[PDB]
């Protein structure tokens, strides 16, 4: 079916905000990611505003060819606004205190009624919830209870890894939890920390539908401009996978 990628320009909007012009514009990146190879535009809205902001939010969901996926903490004030955006997609993540793992994925065993409850408002609002958890049986369990179509295993452990010992633990770990998961009828994406020499084994787990990438394709971005950067990605996922 084919895995797909969904680039992350929050990052882009940080280099607009550093002198609060008007460039780089959001609004660009994600047309010239989209042509590039990607399948959806991420991005995160954070009550700081320091970075993404809603008129990014208001315009993208104009402008986008593909699919938003908007990243936000399970809050009244983003359920809200999840809500007239209706985002294609739509992934939970903790915020700023108390609604995050030691790890760093969403506690949802922790939270199953709030999640349950946010991940019923969203549906009824057209739009798949991502609930992003670390790879716990926990924490997957939970996922599939609440209802959730999809979740999306924290692959911060694996880019972190130091020796190659460590790596490998943790991306069996990341392809147990996502045939796991999957056997509970769960979808699962994967992304966050995927690096170009990361991404080619996560994107060999054949239960991945999607990973989103974001800090290391910017960050190439510069260097090679961002076409390039989305291509290379793009294109290490399709080697790594047919």
């Amino acid at each position: 079916a084919e895995l797909l990628l969904g680039v992350n320009i929050d990052h882009i909007a940080t280099l607009r905000n550093a002198r609060g012009t008007a460039y780089p514009d959001p609004v660009q990146a994600a047309f010239i990611a989209e042509q590039a190879g990607a399948d959806g535009i991420t991005v995160h809205l954070r009550e700081d505003r320091r970075h993404i902001t809603d008129r990014d939010v208001r315009i993208l969901r104009q402008t986008l060819d593909t699919r938003m996926n908007l990243e936000m903490a399970v809050t009244e004030e983003m359920l809200a606004i999840a809500v007239e955006t209706k985002p294609h997609f739509c992934c939970l993540v903790p915020e700023k205190r108390q609604e995050v793992t030691t790890e760093g994925g969403l506690d949802v065993a922790g939270q199953r009624d709030k999640m349950r409850d946010a991940c019923k408002r969203l549906a009824d609002a057209g739009i798949q919830v991502s609930l992003f958890i670390d790879a716990d049986e926990e924490q997957i369990k939970a996922a599939a209870k609440v209802g959730a179509p999809f979740i999306e295993i924290h692959t911060g452990c694996y880019a972190d890894a130091k020796t190659d010992a460590e790596q490998a633990q943790e991306l069996a770990r990341i392809a147990k939890a996502a045939t796991f998961a999957a056997s509970l009828g769960l979808k699962v994406n994967a992304g966050h920390g995927l690096t170009y020499r990361n991404v080619k084994a996560i994107a060999a787990i054949p239960e991945m539908h999607e990973l989103n990438i974001g800090h290391a394709i910017i960050g190439r971005a510069v260097l090679t401009g961002l076409k390039v950067a989305v291509a290379e990605m793009k294109r290490l996922m399709l080697e790594a996978r047919g």
